[PDB]
């Protein structure tokens, strides 16, 4: 019953997918995107990329000041969530 990595990478295809390609929010989508490749190639565990991707997320988001709307946000949340 784990499907924590397909959890993972449905949430990030999604989000990346409601970002909207702008010059505000790149790093975040960069992010996003680079750890959507880790998730599907990498031999490593969902909580390991996860636990390095969130400390990424952190650095992005405030870099331009990503303003993510509730719905974001909470996906966003909502991956952490995953481990």
């Amino acid at each position: 019953g784990d499907d924590r990595r397909k959890k993972a990478e449905v949430i990030i295809t999604e989000l990346l997918d409601d970002l909207e390609i702008d010059l505000g929010n790149e790093s975040l989508r960069k992010v996003l995107g680079s750890y959507l490749k880790k998730l599907k190639n990498e031999g490593t565990s969902v909580p390991l990329v996860l636990s390095r991707m969130n400390i990424e997320i952190s650095n992005a988001i405030k870099k331009d000041g990503v303003s993510l709307n509730e719905n974001q946000s909470k996906k966003l949340k909502e991956l952490m969530s995953i481990s």
